[PDB]
């Protein structure tokens, strides 16, 4: 077949969706981390611990691909150029 | 070991990184866009190769996009 611009403005369209969508989860996360700051004292620490390690080991790793994303769309944005 | 203060610090640095690609596929549409005006006389050759890469580009990522959103979407719901 053949690539049409408007095909790609579809396309792009859902990854502003995705994008958007990823961007909503993390500040969901943050908030619920951000709402433990003033009770991170007794019964509290003990009971978040595991949420705490998978939330460092996910954001962790997201990040570079995120990086990675960004890096490559701004290449090519460049490209357009 | 690990505090809500280091996790924010690291959330905030996810914002940063997820922001940034949003910004970036906001410029990339913002040229694709502006292309359709001056399409139809345009001579397609010289595009074909950065239409096709860039819809490569777009479609490898936004399924990793989504099962990003699913993962911490589950991790989020744990805290209810």
């Amino acid at each position: 077949i053949k690539i049409t611009p408007e095909e790609l403005e579809r396309i792009a369209g859902n990854f502003k969706n995705a994008a958007g969508e990823a961007q909503s989860q993390i500040n969901r996360l943050e908030g619920d981390i951000n709402s433990l700051e003033g009770q991170w004292a007794g019964a509290t620490q003990a009971k978040f611990r595991g949420e705490f390690i998978q939330s460092k080991q996910a954001m962790q790793q997201y990040i570079p691909i995120l990086e990675g994303i960004s890096t490559d769309l701004k290449r090519i944005a460049d490209k357009f150029r």
